């Protein structure tokens, strides 16, 4: 096993100014904000995940797991970690991705997107988890909630909060494989499978998958055979892609690199693959000190 060599860098509290909050309850709070490094002349917008004041040990061996990972990933399509602070509490932070995670993006766009747009998601969301496969990592949680958004055009997978080693073995029912609700067996192809869900997700444009259906019955339902309906929008050609991710034998589901693959080909044809009322003509931040704003994606560290 190859050694991990990831820098992880501690960040001094005065180097970044807090600016707004995004998203308060449930495990902390979500901040935008700016960070100054040492003195480089730069600013960079970024997020600070800064758990809910209580510092219960319990909650401290989580995020710096998050952080473990978070800095140990590289690749566009992928959320990077540039950093941590030791407060009280500790802060993740990364880069500001403005438009918040795909699953409200979708759900409060509907009108306005069109299909190059739905296949590019999917071919980039399977790039980043490709990549994930590649250092042998398995998300445990992909779904459109934890796919974020750059720009409508660049998205990247975020929350590493339950991802592990292949091999390792150390809830979110409606987006897991069988082998995973019946027997916590969790491999790069029970990635696959909620990728399959993702996928619906977002051609969907924002559905809950089984709405109704309480998670005791999911793993019932799946044995029987039933799977999540062809969303409107779908030809069976990429209606069958998820099918596949959704098949009882892991190994006979699709890899990565096949779904890469399969949407790229369907992206250069999107009218082909998704029909969408509309689709011929859909298309789709502060301070004056604004100067020196770079984004995180073109700030390298030696
Ligand atoms: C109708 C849409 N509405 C208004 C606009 N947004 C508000 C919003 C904007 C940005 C974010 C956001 C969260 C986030 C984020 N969160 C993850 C979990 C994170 C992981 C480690 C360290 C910090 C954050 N990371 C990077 N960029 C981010 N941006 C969340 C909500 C969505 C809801």
């Amino acid at each position: 096993e190859a050694p991990n060599q990831a820098l992880l860098r501690i960040l001094k509290e005065t180097e970044f100014k807090k600016i707004k909050v995004l998203g308060s309850g449930a495990f902390g709070t979500v901040y935008k904000g700016l960070w100054i490094p040492e003195g480089e002349k730069v600013k960079i917008p970024v997020a600070i995940k800064e758990l809910r004041e209580a510092t219960s040990p319990k909650a401290n061996k989580e995020i710096l797991d998050e952080a473990y990972v978070m800095a140990s990933v590289d690749n566009p399509h992928v959320c990077r970690l540039l950093g941590i602070c030791l407060t009280s509490t500790v802060q993740l932070i990364t880069q500001l991705m403005p438009f918040g995670c795909l699953l409200d993006y979708v759900r409060e766009h509907k009108d306005n997107i069109g299909s190059q747009y739905l296949l590019n998601w999917c071919v980039q969301i399977a790039k980043g988890m490709n990549y994930l496969e590649d250092r042998r990592l398995v998300h445990r949680d992909l779904a459109a909630r934890n796919v974020l958004v750059k720009t409508p055009q660049h998205v990247k997978i975020t929350d590493f909060g339950r991802a592990k080693l292949l091999g390792a073995e150390e809830v979110p029912i409606k987006w897991m494989a069988l082998e995973s609700i019946l027997h916590r067996i969790y491999t790069h192809q029970s990635d696959v499978w909620s990728y399959g869900v993702t996928v619906w997700e977002l051609m969907t444009f924002g559905s809950k998958p089984y709405d109704g259906i309480p998670a005791s019955e999911i793993s019932s339902i799946l044995e029987k055979g039933e799977r999540l309906p062809q969303p409107p929008i779908c030809t069976i050609d990429v209606y069958m892609i998820m099918v596949k991710c959704w098949m009882i034998d892991a190994d006979s589901r699709p890899k990565f690199r096949e779904l890469i693959i399969e949407f790229s080909k369907m992206a250069r044809d999107p009218q082909r693959y998704l029909v969408i009322q509309g689709d011929e003509r859909m298309h789709l931040m502060d301070e004056e000190d604004m100067d020196d704003v770079v984004d995180a994606d073109e700030y390298l560290i030696p």
